[PDB]
């Protein structure tokens, strides 16, 4: 029927407690989607290559160089945080669970409206809207995964955060390869180095089309679209940070000498020569045990070169690593490598009525101390003759290559067999849930950008597109722009996403620390005079939890 | 280093079946445990993992000179990247899933 | 671990052996930046003290039943079964020049 | 390395890679170590020195 | 502080924070505590794995 | 068969440099006490372990 | 044990096929003589992610 509803509405979210302390958290989410025809109907293969930028001497870290294929449809994402948890939601999770599992994922489109735009060119200009009943619109779910994998949080274009904000898709790019060689240079270098892009390799060549590898569903006004539901077999994600780092592994040593009185300034002392200590060291050429030169396990973290950029065939980019700074929660101006900063709009938690271009940024600095201070770190010959002398000492003030800007630390990898090291924390809103594992024979332990990773498969991508509205006056034999009645789509979406937390427990006397509403963010939470929202970022790993 | 000696013989260690002009020696099926193979090549580098950036111009006429333009000011852009001390976002600069 | 610090049961059953005083870490922030002999002054050896999200004070008696033994009484574990792997008592001598 | 006469690129390097055969450490007797616990960390390390 | 002020001597730090507790541990956890030296004698000498 | 690691490195995180662990120490130390160097442990103990 | 490969994509994969440029590398010469060439093998690609 044209007048018959197929769906309803529901945003909310429901914490089903269950036995031995889980629950389960089936979060829903609804949104109206607004979708216009694509700009043309036809398969792009357009290539950027900004040479005015990378020419300029020293600026090699900016190339956007790249090959792209730019498709007629549009993806509907649901993948970052924002569009399952309001804040009060998140709290909750943060503050009252200790690890989250993904349970499953669905998602339906319902109550399809397709409507033509007509402009009536009289003097005084206006335009009407009709609605059409035999329009269609195009639905696409790659449940087998052919298509390459864009998850849209990584440029801030999934869908919006706010159940009553319409919200719109991301139309759909995929990649197309390249090669590319970026000799890199600084300011005062001579000439130009070798800036060239060299166009494909044929073995390379992968040109993916919907239409070709996907069923497609010709949905009407009255017709719906459901995708069934899909089980993640994700490894369990923790809400909780560990804060050892290898000084604080084990037991200290025995103080045989105690303050007698209390006070900032009175110190205990081990009391017992450096030298004349008892433990074990791996420093085999020493008596001294000190607590830089204990044994211990393992390590908690590595260091790896910062602010390296690597060139492949593609070009430069920069190396990842797991985590940044350590001890660096105080200030945003010290957070370095390692941390993610987010930039987004107003759909995705910036002042929805902020006016300009310009972005919302932040840096998050996770509670997880499995980071490094390379100030700090120093190599010394292996002789270990103290106090040490100049040349017996690399410290990181030392130039590496004549450089006084670069040291040691720059280019100091410490991966080694002994790291450990855990998986990134979830970020909200502007974070990535799930992400797909790479089919690499041989694969990384985990991801920068989400929490959790697709063992084998995981849910298949969403597209959509306005089935094509031809005019009269079709001809497929000419080479100009297909004419098309202006037409748009305005349809309903709906998810549900389960979850399964369990309930933490307090091991300790302390309280420990938890999200809440305070006077210096009261305003964050609420509309503004105006109806403005936004939704600022929130920690997920409070808690502190013990990791020897 | 005599404790790191090892000397083997076939006679010591190896049945050994002696084979006259009309004998014959089977060895027996044996079966593997290996991991697949695969007969593909990967070429995606940390350059082209993901979605990438939306061409806000794109070409109008077709020529080995008509690049397409991303259209927002480097520093002004929406996206992640681990480079947290720094507002551009690039190909060369945005965060990528793994290396 | 009492391992590391030597502070195990002793070796000998024929001589008596004392339990070691415990203690556990708590969470200190603390910076120094190396130096050698021969840098001027005095580069930053600072502490800092205890971030509130890293705090964690266990104790005994609020986290583990105590058994109240006098002079009459026992108090039995119970068996634990392990999972760990195999350990090697042979070494390798092979080394890259030495494969094939 | 850097002009220090006493440290040279190998006090800097790190040869770890996909690669690598490593074998676990030996007992100690009598001072040495039996077990220790596995690291609380998602990615946990391939053994333990102790 | 007085140790680790002397430049040169930051490997000799022993700075951190601990709790102590009235209580006192009991651990077993070294090869010494098991065996003497003719039982690891014997258990190096004739045996491969453990 | 084995691999290199920045030996002597000495690494700084929240709470202090400590000295990057190795699994494995020198090669051919066994015939010179004067060259154990880094990865193979050393002891310290006293009358109650040996 | 194996498994055929389809084709995920419009464009056709690259191949391994005789040409005017190596025919010869396959057949005896007139004495007898024979030649094995090395055969790349991953020639058809996949995506990663």
């Amino acid at each position: 029927g044209v007048g018959i509803s197929t769906g309803t509405f529901n945003n909310q979210t429901e914490f089903k407690f269950l036995e031995n302390g889980w629950v389960y958290i089936t979060a829903n989410s609804s949104r109206l989607v607004h979708l216009n025809m694509p700009e043309s109907e036809n398969y792009r293969r357009v290539v950027v290559n900004n040479l005015d930028k990378t020419a300029v001497n020293g600026n090699m870290a900016l190339d956007d160089t790249h090959a792209e294929i730019v498709t007629p449809w549009s993806l509907v994402d649901a993948n970052a945080w924002g569009v399952w948890f309001n804040p009060g939601d998140w709290q909750l999770i943060v503050n009252t669970m200790s690890e989250l599992h993904l349970v499953s994922f669905e998602q339906e489109i319902f109550n399809v409206v397709l409507k033509t735009v007509s402009e009536s060119a009289t003097q005084p200009p206006t335009k009407v809207y009709n609605n059409d009943l035999t329009a269609s619109l195009m639905v696409a779910l790659d449940s087998n995964n052919t298509m390459p994998f864009t998850p849209a949080a990584m440029r801030s274009e999934t869908l919006g955060f706010y159940p009553w904000k319409p919200t719109i898709p991301t139309p759909w790019r995929y990649y197309f390869q390249w090669d590319r060689t970026l000799i890199p240079s600084h300011t005062g270098t001579s000439g130009t180095p070798t800036n060239i892009y060299h166009g494909t390799d044929p073995d390379d060549v992968q040109f993916y089309t919907i239409e070709n590898s996907v069923p497609v569903h010709l949905l009407r006004t009255g017709d719906e679209f459901a995708t069934g539901t899909f089980f993640f077999d994700c490894k369990p994600c923790r809400l909780t940070h560990t804060w050892q780092t290898n000084r604080a592994l084990g037991l200290p040593p025995f103080l045989n000498s105690l303050p007698q009185s209390e006070g900032g300034t009175n110190f205990g002392y081990i009391g017992v020569q450096q030298d004349k200590r008892r433990g074990v060291t791996q420093m085999g050429n020493t008596n001294y045990i000190t607590e830089a030169t204990i044994m211990r396990p393992a390590e908690v973290g590595y260091s790896a070169p910062y602010y390296s950029f690597e060139a492949s065939t593609q070009g430069p980019f920069k190396t990842p690593i797991a985590a940044g700074r350590g001890g660096a929660q105080t200030d945003e101006n010290q957070a370095a490598d390692g941390d993610p900063r987010y930039a987004f709009g107003r759909q995705h938690g910036q002042k929805t009525t902020t006016t300009g271009e310009t972005p919302e940024r932040f840096t998050y600095i996770a509670h997880q101390d499995t980071g490094r201070y390379p100030e700090g770190d120093w190599i010394q010959n292996i002789n270990f003759n103290l106090p040490v002398t100049d040349d017996n000492v690399l410290l990181p003030t030392d130039p590496i290559g004549g450089k006084t800007g670069i040291n040691y630390t720059n280019i100091f990898n410490t991966y080694g067999p002994l790291t450990a090291l855990n998986n990134v924390p979830p970020v909200y809103p502007n974070g990535q849930i799930w992400d797909k594992e790479f089919d690499t024979d041989l694969k990384p332990r985990l991801h920068v950008n989400a929490p959790f990773v697709c063992q084998n498969n995981c849910p298949g991508q969403l597209f959509v597109k306005v089935a094509p509205n031809l005019t009269n006056q079709y001809d497929p034999d000419a080479s100009a722009n297909m004419s098309r009645i202006v037409t748009y789509s305005d349809f309903w979406w709906k998810g549900k996403l389960v979850f399964k937390a369990k309930l933490r427990a307090s091991h300790t006397w302390n309280p420990i620390q938890q999200m809440s509403i305070n006077v210096d963010n009261q305003f964050n939470y609420v509309p503004s005079n105006i109806g403005g929202m936004k939704i600022v970022y929130e920690k997920s790993q409070l808690a502190p939890r013990k990791l020897y």
